[PDB]
């Protein structure tokens, strides 16, 4: 049993390339720049962007500007949410962190734009700019409509805007990699439905640390679901999702997304790349 | 907002197609309405202002992309992402400079650099994609370059007239005034405004505003001729 392919190590280049970009040192723009940056973490999101360029057929070339662009994205992103590690507008002013932000933003497109310089074909890079942006309208919508569900009871609901919040998330990674590493249309279908599913899972684990309140009230007599859908607060919280098994039942449909993911990737040519994807949805 | 008329009388200037010019303006002017909604927060509601402004960005970006769908060749669109998004870019690099500088005097220099990368991009984002859309080459792309940027600078002049001035009366101060001007920034304005005139500063800058509009107006003379090429002279008139 021999791969055909090399797996290189992922992780690490992106990060030696997001700080080469924006060294120590830097200022002006750069400096709110790097301190979104900075510390760097694993950055899941980069690396998933190479392993689904590289399951695909793909290029490191193309990928790693695309992987930085999406690196920069998601953190001028939080640097607004954040708005709405100390935050940048406590450190630098509110006014300051809008500007670092977009500045993150723009970062993200004109990294994305290297893509041609890079090899890859202007058709492929104007369809990577179009996932990209798609994927990014969700991601705010899912935010916006966070705010505007919250202290309200939502099932189909909550699982619509985890797919908004984790799930784009994750296909702008996997979206724009497979883009970028010529991917036909079943296997970026694919990466998607594995984004969306994978997104679902992901959330599910952050409600279980939300879907257990709703599968407790989804559970619930009606005299205590009058009493959900009214409300110390979370320990009021924590009791009825404890009686009604709320937290075992939300682990029970992560479960089941987890496996959809797993199910999404079989349509991917078998390599070192699917399967780092698949060990991605293990805890 | 001139850049939505920027960017399709420049595209049509070289020889662009009207169908690519018209979706690219609803890309165009979605990155300018975001641009301003963080605008307006720096200076609806905080969290719509901040997320939907960011919506825009990605509108803008996806409209350009779709400019093929209307019939945009690949190869410019491509690198008019480049050129939109180094535009946006220049407006941060600027933006955080003109935090930074508030409260002080600084160079003259400094300050028409510094509304050169904020206000110039803010024209170039216009007339860049327009033109680059359209099909220019290289010494027509740097000649709207200049273009807008000197009439970027003409403009927020024109805005400050209503600050150079305060910069240029600081020029021509002696230290006893030029001091004065400075403690005026850590009825203000009535102290103010009987300075730049003791001065000339408000006079010295309307000069300055003509120089770059004439820069603005040479940098046109390389397109051809055109109703289009003559449209972008219009824009120099302060009337227009």
């Amino acid at each position: 049993d021999v791969p055909q392919v090399a797996d290189p190590e992922v992780a690490a280049m992106v990060r030696a390339e997001v700080e080469g970009r924006w060294p120590l040192g830097v200022s002006g723009l750069d400096e709110v720049v790097r301190y979104g940056l900075v510390p760097f973490g694993k950055m899941m999101g980069p690396w998933l962007l190479i392993r689904s360029a590289l399951a695909v057929g793909g290029d490191i070339a193309t990928a790693l500007p695309a992987a930085v662009a999406l690196e920069c994205v998601q953190v001028g992103a939080m640097m607004h949410d954040d708005i709405i590690k100390p935050a940048a507008h406590t450190v630098f002013g509110e006014p300051t962190a809008i500007v670092g932000g977009d500045g993150l933003f723009f970062h993200g497109f004109a990294a994305l734009s290297e893509c041609r310089e890079a090899g890859a074909p202007a058709e492929r890079v104007a369809q990577a700019f179009t996932v990209l942006s798609r994927a990014g309208l969700r991601i705010g919508s899912a935010a916006l409509r966070e705010i505007r569900m919250s202290r309200e009871i939502c099932v189909q609901d909550y699982l619509d805007m985890i797919a908004d919040k984790s799930g784009a998330l994750l296909w702008m990674a996997c979206g724009v990699g497979g883009t970028l590493g010529g991917a036909d249309e079943a296997a970026l279908k694919a990466l998607s439905q594995y984004s969306d599913q994978l997104g679902i899972a992901y959330q599910i684990r952050d409600d279980l640390m939300t879907l257990p309140v709703l599968l407790a009230h989804e559970r619930a007599p009606r005299e205590q679901q009058l009493r959900i859908e009214r409300l110390e607060r979370y320990k009021a919280m924590a009791d009825l999702v404890g009686a009604y098994d709320g937290a075992q039942a939300a682990r029970e449909v992560s479960h089941r997304h987890v496996q959809l993911a797993t199910r999404a990737l079989q349509t991917l040519p078998p390599s070192p790349h699917r399967d780092a994807l698949e060990d991605l949805t293990v805890p």
